[PDB]
């Protein structure tokens, strides 16, 4: 009679912890989300032939505004696995999922797995050094947020890096680039002009993390923003003020130009 | 021929992913390092034991001082594994550690697992809130050190919450425990004056993050400085202002106090 909140990682399905998998192989019911994030690597049926189980994947809306419905009920009599990409409390609203289990009168345990916020660690750039986090949202119809600008601004002035989870349309297959990042961004650059993002900012590009040969690349804009960063999942990082070694990693592990070695104290 | 950075997860043997598990499996050599952090939850013999190869331990200076003298000769000739708790590159200096293969002839890749990075998304608090993270240093004989509480400050004005590590003796195998933290804190506040960590503060810790049964607790700094939080490790985070949703979290599950809901957000 107890639900697990079992996170699924980055890329495949191997990117779920032991913990996750043996628990989760035991559960009589399994549910799972794909719509917060993409597993580039993997598939639902590679996913139940891991696990052993038929899984039921649910959407935003079954989630949203039936978890209690769908999902609650069966976990009164039976373990039942709630699967999600990444770890399945981060940048989502799925901690308020536990408090619909509390008021249930169902407990709630939560299984972490890699998760592309501490995944950012492999572009070289001191995770301590994070600033607060934004979403580049695609405009939609005469409404174009913005808000992601002023964040960036901010951490920069502190010497922070950004990081930008990028926007998902899951049920349209729709995955925003780090190109449509950046043509957005430039766009907001042109009505705000605070000088935060242009063609002469430094930017990181990290598409596909979990996988074994992931796409991390660093330079500016004007170079970057035409580039093919490969299939998605990408996230944009714009960084700070760098550390001697933050810049050497982006030039000999990222091909950044030679040119940001020389920081500006 | 190749190097695999490999992370261990957040608390026992269990929080390593499949795909590291069986990676770690394949090796020829496996090296790992417990001086950045430990595994509370299990013991050397229990990693061993699991992964089925024998386990180099290297200490601080191994790594730091000797990593192209220790590991990188055999990864030459050999698949090889270096094993850190948590999310490989987290730890500051450990990117630099791909540099050093690189300029060896050695590839290396990253099989990622659990953060507390991430893992602190179970306290309610929204990831993208977290602002520039610290650590909490024990003060020693003529030196006070205090950068992490002028840390909590810039971001609690711009209304971020703040992730503080705890200081670790791993070799001594001593904890600091965030009782201890508050303390240094309260003591470092009497000094400063600017009026960010008080016996009013709002505080989450989380211990034991990864168990299956960790230590969520959220209230304010008076009444929660002499509580047992339990084992260690312990992880202290001031948050910011609260999302309503983020205050409901810590009352319904965190045990907070009622109050925070009217104070707090
Ligand atoms: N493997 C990966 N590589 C690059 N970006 C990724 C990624 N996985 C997730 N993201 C980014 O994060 C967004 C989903 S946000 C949800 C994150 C998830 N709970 C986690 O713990 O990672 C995506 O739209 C994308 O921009």
């Amino acid at each position: 009679m107890v639900l697990y909140f079992i996170g699924l990682g980055l890329y495949d399905e191997r990117d779920i912890t032991v913990k996750g998998l043996e628990i989760a192989k035991k559960c009589d019911y399994v549910f799972a989300e794909f719509y917060t994030s993409l597993m580039a690597g993997t598939t639902l049926g590679r996913i139940q032939k891991l696990i052993g189980k038929e899984i039921r994947v649910l959407s935003r809306e079954d989630v949203e505004l039936n978890f209690e419905n769908i999902v609650l009920p069966l976990a009164k009599e039976n373990d039942v696995a709630f699967l999600t990409p990444g770890d399945p409390l981060v940048a989502t609203t799925h901690a308020e999922l536990r408090i619909r289990a509390k008021r249930a009168g169902v407990e709630s345990y939560v299984i972490h797995a890699p998760s592309i916020y501490s995944a950012v660690g492999i572009t070289g750039l001191h995770i301590y050094k994070f600033g607060m986090s934004a979403t580049v949202a695609y405009p939609e119809g005469n409404w174009f947020p913005t808000s992601y600008y002023d964040v960036i601004k901010e951490n920069a002035e502190r010497g922070l890096h950004t990081l930008l989870f990028l926007d998902i349309k899951a049920e349209k297959r729709m995955y925003m680039t780090a190109n449509e990042a950046m043509e957005l961004l430039l766009k907001v650059e042109d009505m705000k002009k605070g000088g935060v993002f242009t063609d002469d900012t430094l930017v990181v590009v990290l598409a596909r993390a979990g996988s074994l040969n992931p796409t991390i690349r660093a330079g500016y804009v004007k170079d970057l923003i035409r580039e093919d960063f490969g299939d998605p999942p990408h996230i944009l990082i714009v960084p700070g003020k760098l550390h001697i070694v933050e810049a050497e990693y982006l030039v000999e592990i990222a091909g950044a130009p030679r040119e940001i070695l020389r920081v500006n104290v």
